[PDB]
């Protein structure tokens, strides 16, 4: 049966993943567990799932965890640091690796797994927003099998032909029958709000994560998912479109050459795409009532409008210009968001900041993690500046 | 192209037949026409023969096959003409032909369609009666000759596309349940009255029940693994539920060249001039379960399917008579289910075990429904 390393096990995706394991003890076996500094959640996982190894980001968290398990007499071996996380993402006997360590701290361990030809269930985003090129190159080299976990990408993946699914990110969409990918998204809260009221939007009105809420209103969440999808499904600009779909019943679609469209639907539960990806090409259960069609309201769709969602276009143009542009935009969006979250700026200022930073770009494309981290820090700064200067 | 597939097209003068030739027109490097077969439309076949330069061509009788060979000669055609059921079946079984479009209408379509299956071909299945009349035998032949069955009806084509490749490649003799599939969702508009004089069948929703029957056999489904669901707008063409909550659906426009080109290119895809769906032009999309009181026939379709081919074979045949009558201002729209149920439950039957046997039940039930009408 199947052997797992779970990178980022103590957090939200980490735990849904373990839940799929808890409900299919016969199919999935936990070999390695990695997390940051949550000893307590890590110990209780290590006792329940009895891995061979575990790692924490630093030595102090390791020492703690090592003691707690030593009191319970578990055999689990405990390590620390980026190298250990990399070596647990690369063990020869592990079949499947969950890359669910958030943010740019996650990239190293994700890459090791990609490098070891593993089935990698990709939860980390930055990977592709900032250095999709390096990652997808590595994927080709290793014939590593990527499986997206985000519901939208997962939707696409299920909607894609097996042919492409098994060669994810280096199959040629056109040759294999695909005309276009349809990334769907709701519009956020301000979808039928009159543009006059955009300038006056506030944090409480946006958020009632905190930051994901803002992104979904500007549709930065969908711009970034668009970039992710270009690298991920090996898709050019003409091969992917975005449609608005307020009810979010349909998680995404795929257009084929004869006209056929294949879409995935479901409720929005975590486990469902996580287990799709874990069992693939099998399938298992997970609790949640199947969708009911008498319950769901009507479904509607629109093309998004760039006057309402300028950030989207921005994301698209940034992709077309390169990894420097996206890296920059991502980082400057993180600054803009938590600036509007502190009321330093208006909601409509987010585009302007995001745009200025990106149109003052004059760097080379990054060819590693390292060069990314540089661009990420400088864009932050420039953005940081831009906030102040109005 | 060296990847040219060769086609035999049976029913090539009808609407499905013509839709099939359009898809060949758009991709003249990937589909070669080797045999065209039709009924009595001598003119239409002559054009297609001339347009497409087949090797062979057949019609249902020799008078038809005579006139067409004169029209072939005057234009100077190499196309060898035959007639009769035996010619059709041999054309449907040629060695170098890869694909066979089985688009003859009515019970007449069975011999040729069975030939194709028995010859192991990739069979593009239009004919409803095949699966409706003899599900058992046809799937038994599909199993044994390993033909690739490719449903052309939109609903069924929707479902094929929403299923795992593993079921697709083994269509009919594979296990849904072991391939992650929990249920198949047959969708349909539910007709205008969702009555004064294909129109009626979709009204009483027999068209749907019959599609139901077809779908149980096609996909190897128990009644448990199939749910019917109304979807007025007909944008989603049908769906599949997976064990993990996932649902897959196919959508598109009413243009039939979409599923026919899916079928022809399988496992690959081709363009076919179809205007792709536009979500700006689709309004809201709604879903309600069916009302068996509003569609008595649906419930009847189910019961018939659970009883066996004898019963379902009965129903179809009954309905043909029962409908034709309503439209000839002879009985009332509301009667159609009552006639049809009376018939199906009035016969003492044996499960058929050949086309021949099947056909006798078709005549019998027809005669009976006629009598019930007199009353
Ligand atoms: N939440 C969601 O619905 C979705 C999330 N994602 C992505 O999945 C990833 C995980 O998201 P989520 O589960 O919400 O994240 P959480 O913040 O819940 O957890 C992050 C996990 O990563 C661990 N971690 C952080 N830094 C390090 C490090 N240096 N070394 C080892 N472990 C580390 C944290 O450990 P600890 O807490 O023990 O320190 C924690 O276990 C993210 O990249 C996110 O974008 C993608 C799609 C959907
Ligand atoms: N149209 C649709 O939307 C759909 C149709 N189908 C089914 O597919 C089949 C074909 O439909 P469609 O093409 O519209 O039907 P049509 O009524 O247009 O024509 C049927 C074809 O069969 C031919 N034909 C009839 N009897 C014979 C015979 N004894 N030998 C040879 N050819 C014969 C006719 O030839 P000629 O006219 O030259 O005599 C004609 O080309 C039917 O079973 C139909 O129910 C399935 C799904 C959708």
């Amino acid at each position: 049966m199947k052997q797992l390393t779970i990178l980022g096990s103590t957090g939200s995706i980490g735990n849904s993943t373990l839940s799929v394991v808890r409900a299919n003890p016969e199919l999935f076996k936990v070999t390695a567990l990695v997390a940051g500094r949550n000893v307590r959640e890590m110990a209780q996982q290590c006792l329940e799932f009895s891995p061979r190894y575990a790692a924490m980001s630093d030595e102090h968290s390791a020492k703690s965890l090592r003691l707690l398990l030593a009191e319970q007499g578990s055999d689990t071996e405990v390590y620390s640091g980026e190298t250990a996380a990399c070596e647990l993402a690369a063990l020869d006997d592990v079949d499947q690796v969950m890359a669910a360590i958030v943010g740019i701290a996650g990239l190293p361990s994700t890459l090791a797994a990609i490098r070891a030809g593993k089935q990698v269930l990709l939860a980390n985003k930055e990977s592709l927003i900032t250095c999709g090129k390096l990652f997808m190159d590595e994927v080709k080299r290793s014939r590593a099998q990527l499986l997206p976990i985000d519901s939208e990408h997962n939707a696409i993946f299920q909607s894609l032909p097996e042919r492409i699914q098994r060669q994810l990110g280096y199959s040629s969409l056109n040759e294999n029958g695909v005309s276009r990918i349809i990334l769907t998204g709701s519009g956020g809260p301000f979808r039928e709000t009159p543009l006059s009221q955009f300038s006056d939007v506030t944090p409480d009105q946006a958020c009632a994560g905190r930051k994901i809420s803002v992104d979904s209103a500007t549709m930065m969440n969908k711009g970034l998912e668009y970039i992710e999808a270009r690298w991920l499904f090996n898709a050019s600009a003409e091969q992917i479109e975005v449609v608005l779909h307020p009810q979010s019943v349909i998680h995404s679609m795929v257009r084929y050459h004869d006209g056929s469209i294949l879409a995935q639907m479901g409720t929005p539960d975590m486990r469902t795409p996580i287990a799709h990806a874990m069992a693939y090409p099998m399938r298992v259960s997970s609790g949640v009532a199947p969708l009911d069609f008498c319950k769901v309201g009507a479904l509607t769709f629109t093309t998004p409008d760039y006057q309402r969602y300028p950030c989207l276009k921005l994301a698209i143009d940034a992709c077309n210009a390169g990894q420097a542009a996206t890296t920059a935009l991502n980082a400057a969006n993180e600054i803009s968001v938590m600036a509007f979250l502190d009321s330093k700026i208006r909601f409509t200022d987010i585009e302007v900041i995001n745009r200025t930073v990106v149109e003052g770009l004059l760097l080379s494309e990054p060819t590693s993690v390292e060069e990314v981290l540089v661009i990420d820090r400088k864009a932050r700064d420039v953005a940081a500046q831009v906030i102040a200067k109005l």
